[PDB]
């Protein structure tokens, strides 16, 4: 059960099948060159030289980094290891594929320091200074990983200060990044040599649970998916296994033993857009009660590492705890390979530099590693939610009124009242995201007042009262053109039209051919002379 | 049929129904400054003094601007008509009252020039240089208007200079500025002196035929709305007035006599979001043939004045032509009131130089008034029709990959070629908007290969394409941990095993308690050797 060691060419073709020719010569010299560096000079164990760098250019052709990344993989022992300096690679290649080895080498070259937080603060300088970017440090997390993939051929003391500095240093800083994959499986190979008994004990406390727990999952999913769509949403996706390391990083704290731990490696929830996010939150909600306070909508308040989901615990089937997380696929792609996945006439200029900005503030965000709410009322679309589990978006400050316009038209303009998650709230009251919205509607009302245009927030909304408003308005004209002036005209001369009230009369009211038979009396709401002298 | 004059009070209630008691003070204060300036000093005509005022201020509540622009429309006839001066206002009420007051009455003074270009642009000067907004372009606007309302007291040459200067200054620059209300009531209002028999001749023809048309709109918008509510899209809509002045712009063209020309006063689509706008247009182009070329998108490439709709004459009922628009509430918004409509520490700082600028680009737009593509591929959504009518997205630089696995997932693995609007063109070949693209599948096909993750654009369409090489890795690696390593393990040793196949060396290899008895087959795939000796 160890993973094999792959060759050249495979990698080669690898990044062949996401690159152009020319890079594809770029990382044939690198390999040719790394070949040619150590021929001849093996590690301590006896192993081939080559194994260590090309497992490392693997592991980062299976993020798909730029060639310079990927050369300097190739070439991040060489300098210090072989004859060949750095200006043999400056002259070589680039300076900037010389900068990324020097950086790889010099965080190689590491310093004991007094507090832990700042050796790593110090490991973060280092990077930050002399590469912005994460391509040293991707190179060096590589080297790292690989180095954790073949660790059992060492000391055990070795092993275990090797797995110490990835846990406290490599994997840390992979979570800073928001690479997920390669944070995971350094935490789990570095429980494996720190903690053997518990890594195991772990492990085969899953084996027995995980059978009905496919059974829960399979059910589940079922229904989730019989029940999305039908409104007509569609979304691929699938359980989501939870790593051995996230169990004992719940399982040291004390309250949390293994046993109900409210997360049990709950489905995952892959869609299109954020409004079918909600859309699948709103029905997983209505077919299963959730719990209070296990919601979180890391959406609207991202992670600091670009982390984006919707997690939220619910009741389910038979057991208890269920924690359905749903995301998109570019989210999805963030939560898996970070800035790696991330990655204009210059594209690495700002890129870089918001690179190291977003990792000076995960430091911080790591000295307090969970929720920490961020910075904010940036978002410019909240979702509501129907009692049903319909889903709707307004733009942000919406009021119920927008809501109720949104749902229809005549359920709008006939809206009394409204209720917030069960709260009797003011039309007034600006709207959150998530909170679930209910209008009072009854047909015996006269409509929206004049304040409706002014608190409302969409433009539709807006649009429908003006309408209803100018319709009233006609209908009011029309009631004066007929009763007022009906009497105002003649009040005695017309007697015996009031006797005689024929359609001739509307006849020569159509020779003034004015719009409309309806706007002949409407007019009448402005001036009341014209049709009083043609009363024959 | 003369609109009436309105009073003081219902413009202040009207004003009060959109701002608060400050504004509404300031503006009654202003008010009250109008009524003791011109006291005892009435117009040639006889009328009060006060009218004219009180009714820019009215179409100004009407437009619901800045309050300092209502007192302003108050105060734009007060320096040169009275005794108070400019000094008396910048010291009444603040600085920038003062600057639009000066403005409005510096354009009153104007001057000629040798070219009628030129003369629009030393009008557009004027105010670029004093108010680099539209607050005194603004009120200056509503002077005329309500100038136009009033113009039957004067006599006829006067008349017709009025209407020429509105027709070749103001009424453009109302177009300039996206406020269309305006445009069109000052354009109607011009023709009817200018060009009297041509008005009423418009008048009388478009008389005969709006019964029929009004039969075949309720007609085709009772079929639209009845094929649109089945998908699941609302939209509150009615028929579009074609106006007078555009029938005359289009009729002195001599090609487009008044007889089939072929805008005929369509329906008119208001809806929430732009994905529905193009699921409508889909709809629509499907249940009536469009006319070629007839199609423009003012979506993705919006008119100069922010004008943004989707404009498709079709065959639709037994007449002919009928040109549907569709568009957004916020772009009716904007399509209907402009800068007005549309109008963060200071507001003010960004918003005039911006609509300056639109109105320097809107001068060259004028120039050449018609379609002129402007500027582009900022847009990042693309939409694309499916030949039934439905209407998907996609980011910009889709290929039909993505298009197929946005369908259906099975329907995307199954790909091999595709035909966009009957075309028959590859799968790396980019997806414009608004093109027809329908997919060729056959589920007897292995699948995709290692160029499709790399020309594809949607991430959900790299994600499944990773999950089916990675399924087909785990049977390829399944495959071989079956046959090949049972015949390598023992090849004549095991010819009893291969005899007696039993389910208890199933146990002696669920003792290794890999993750899956699948797994157990799949982690052969590297290592053979595991399961060679414990085939007891
Ligand atoms: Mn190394
Ligand atoms: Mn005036």
């Amino acid at each position: 059960a160890n993973e094999q060691v792959l060759t050249a060419e495979q990698v080669i073709d690898k990044a062949r099948s996401y690159l152009s020719d020319e890079h594809i010569a770029f990382v044939e010299k690198a390999y040719l060159y790394a070949e040619d560096a150590h021929r001849e000079q093996y590690r301590k164990s006896g192993e081939p030289y080559i194994i260590h760098p090309i497992q490392v250019a693997g592991i980062l052709v299976d993020l798909e980094m730029d060639p310079s990344t990927i050369a300097g993989g190739f070439l991040h022992d060489v300098v210090e290891d072989t004859d060949v300096t750095l200006d043999d690679l400056k002259e070589a290649f680039s300076e900037e594929v010389a900068m990324l080895v020097d950086g790889v080498t010099k965080l190689g070259k590491i310093k004991y320091k007094s507090q832990e937080e700042q050796q790593a603060e110090n490991h973060r300088k280092m990077f930050v200074a002399m590469a912005q970017d994460i391509r040293v440090i991707l190179i060096k997390l590589a080297d790292r990983l690989h180095n954790m993939r073949t660790l059992k051929h060492l000391p055990q003391e070795k092993q275990r200060r090797i797995s110490n500095e990835t846990l406290e240093i490599f994997a840390p800083l992979a979570h800073r990044l928001g690479i997920s994959k390669i944070k995971w499986e350094l935490e789990d190979t570095a429980l494996r040599y720190l903690n053997p008994q518990q890594y195991y004990r772990i492990v085969n406390l899953m084996k027995k649970k995980r059978a009905e727990r496919e059974l829960y999952v399979d059910e589940v999913v079922n229904e989730v998916k019989k029940r999305v769509e039908e409104v007509n949403i569609k979304a691929d996706f699938s359980g989501r296994p939870k790593h051995i390391y996230s169990i004992y990083r719940k399982m040291v704290l004390q309250n949390k033993q293994f046993n109900e731990i409210y997360d049990l490696l709950a489905v995952r929830i892959l869609v299109n857009s954020i409004k079918d996010c909600y859309a699948v939150l709103g029905i997983i909600h209505t077919c299963w009660k959730p719990m209070p306070g296990r919601f979180k909508d890391y959406i609207a308040m991202p992670k600091p590492n670009m982390y984006q989901s919707l997690h939220t615990t619910v009741i389910g089937p038979k057991g208890d705890p269920l924690e359905v997380q749903i995301r998109t696929f570019e989210m999805h792609e963030i939560a898996e390979y970070g800035v790696a996945a991330h990655w204009e006439g210059a594209t690495f200029e700002k890129k870089l530099s918001w690179f190291r900005e977003i990792l000076e503030f995960q430091n911080e965000s790591t000295d307090a590693e969970e929720f920490m709410e961020s910075l904010d009322l940036f978002s410019d679309m909240v979702y509501v939610f129907t009692p049903k589990g319909d889903v709707i978006e307004l733009p942000s400050g919406s009021v119920p009124i927008d809501f109720s316009y949104r749902i229809h038209s005549e359920i709008g303009n006939k809206t009394i009242g409204a209720k917030v998650n069960g709260k009797m709230v003011t039309l007034d009251h600006k709207l959150r995201t998530g909170d679930i919205v209910e209008i009072l509607t009854s047909k015996h009302s006269y409509g929206p007042s004049q304040d409706w245009v002014k608190l409302a927030q969409t433009s539709q909304a807006k649009h429908k009262i003006r309408q209803f408003f100018k319709k009233q308005r006609r209908e009011e004209n029309v009631e004066k053109g007929r009763e007022l002036v009906e009497k105002e005209i003649k009040n005695l001369d017309f007697e015996l039209k009031d006797v005689l009230t024929p359609e001739n009369i509307q006849k020569v009211a159509d020779k003034f051919n004015f719009s409309n038979e309806e706007d002949m009396y409407a007019a009448v709401g402005y001036n009341g002379i014209t049709a009083l002298q043609v009363a024959n």
